């Protein structure tokens, strides 16, 4: 199952893993490794980017590595016929000094809309997005 492999790689690379006991898993990626790993997840068969959620930790009581984070919902869709239903979240922290991430619109077509919603809401730039060049 793809999710086993995702977690094995995260453990080996020292990327933080989080669970909520309800079957939801998070892998925290450093911004410097984000695009390479997203491309690897696509190659592994996470063919559906379901969602991107922007987060602002300003005013919440527990310190985080950065003010902002972006969360991606990746899915291996159970169908034709590889694809096993694996689903997990990627979280990447984004510095307030440089609120910027690589686009993944080259990997998933749903990213066009999802990234634009986050840019409009938080001002986080998805560099390379067809609407956000320059
Ligand atoms: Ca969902
Ligand atoms: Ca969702
Ligand atoms: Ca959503």
């Amino acid at each position: 199952m793809r999710l086993e492999r995702v977690l094995e790689e995260a453990r080996a690379k020292g990327y933080p893993i989080e669970d909520n006991g309800l079957g939801n898993l998070w892998v925290v990626l450093p911004r410097e490794r984000f695009k390479e790993e997203m491309a690897h997840y696509k190659a592994m068969g996470f063919n559906f980017l379901a969602d991107i959620v922007g987060l602002d930790y300003l005013t919440y009581p527990d310190p985080r590595p950065e003010r902002f984070a972006v969360v991606y919902e990746l899915v291996s869709l159970p169908g034709w016929k590889d694809g096993d239903g694996s689903r997990f979240f990627v979280r990447v922290y984004v510095p307030e000094e440089d609120p910027r991430l690589p686009t993944v619109t080259d990997l998933w077509g749903s990213a066009n809309f999802l990234e634009r919603e986050v840019y409009d809401l938080f001002g986080i730039v998805f560099e390379g997005h067809p609407d956000l060049r320059k």
